[PDB]
């Protein structure tokens, strides 16, 4: 099935997922001299006061902390968007060395990793029906540079031993995204789709100019999850990105001069 080795990575997913190779993919390099300033665009509001974690999953492909959706709890909405979207997970992409990991470039710079705030609008009703449409999803994405930890980060860290191979799950209760935010919600929009398959064109990707640092030891501690399962030969969870794919006829927008 697909992944991110020779045989079966990014380069392999067409095949199986022929919009790989679609009009609005994703990530995209962010050429920051290109990218209007809109004055139209509204400041991005993120309400997480009330979010409610349940859990944590190793996929096979990354980890997902999943929160309850069943309200509207932990929504996204302003910016680019028309409505509300629902937080339903959030997962990372990063890089077996400090040098690469991030799916989306700034000016071809790649960053150690990237976290995606996975949210669904909710004129939809539900996930899978909002994966149906042209509008269903807004990912927030977030580079992380190594540095400084970031204390928020951590309780994801320490739990990461408890779901090393694929198909494990940990009760991940009362964690508070707000932890995962950079102080400044400027950011660059543009349309694109989900970075693993089945690379639907569904999302507004909304993503932020500043980064969160983390520290070395917290991405290291990432490189030691596993995307085989247990009793299989270890094959550790790194460079779980795809590359930047062709802009096409899409502009991207920024928030701020
Ligand atoms: O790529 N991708 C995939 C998913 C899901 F959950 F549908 F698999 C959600 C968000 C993103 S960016
Ligand atoms: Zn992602």
């Amino acid at each position: 099935h697909w992944g991110y080795g020779k045989h079966n990575g990014p380069e392999h997913w067409h095949k199986d997922f022929p919009i790989a190779k679609g009009e609005r993919q994703s990530p995209v390099d962010i050429d920051t001299h290109t990218a209007k300033y809109d004055p139209s665009l509204k400041p991005l509001s993120v309400s997480y006061d009330q979010a409610t974690s349940l859990r944590i999953l190793n996929n096979g492909h990354a980890f997902n902390v999943e929160f309850d959706d069943s309200q509207d709890k932990a929504v996204l909405k302003g910016g680019p968007l028309d409505g509300t979207y629902r937080l339903i997970q959030f997962h990372f992409h990063w890089g077996s060395l400090d040098g690469q990991g991030s799916e989306h470039t700034v000016d071809k710079k790649k960053y150690a990793a990237e976290l995606h705030l996975v949210h669904w609008n909710t004129k939809y009703g539900d996930f899978g029906k909002a994966v149906q449409q042209p509008d269903g999803l807004a990912v927030l994405g977030i580079f992380l540079k190594v540095g400084s930890a970031k204390p928020g980060l951590q309780k994801v860290v320490d739990v990461l031993d408890s779901i090393k191979t694929k198909g494990k799950s940990a009760d991940f209760t009362n964690f508070d995204p707000r932890g995962l935010l950079p102080e400044s919600l400027d950011y660059w929009t543009y349309p694109g789709s989900l970075t693993t398959p089945p690379l639907l064109e569904c999302v507004t990707w909304i993503v932020l100019k500043e980064p969160i640092s983390v520290s070395s030891e917290q991405v290291l501690k990432f490189r030691k999850l596993n995307f085989n399962g247990e009793g299989e030969p270890e094959e550790l969870m790194v460079d779980n990105w795809r590359p930047a794919q062709p802009l096409k006829n899409r502009q991207i927008k920024a928030s701020f001069k």
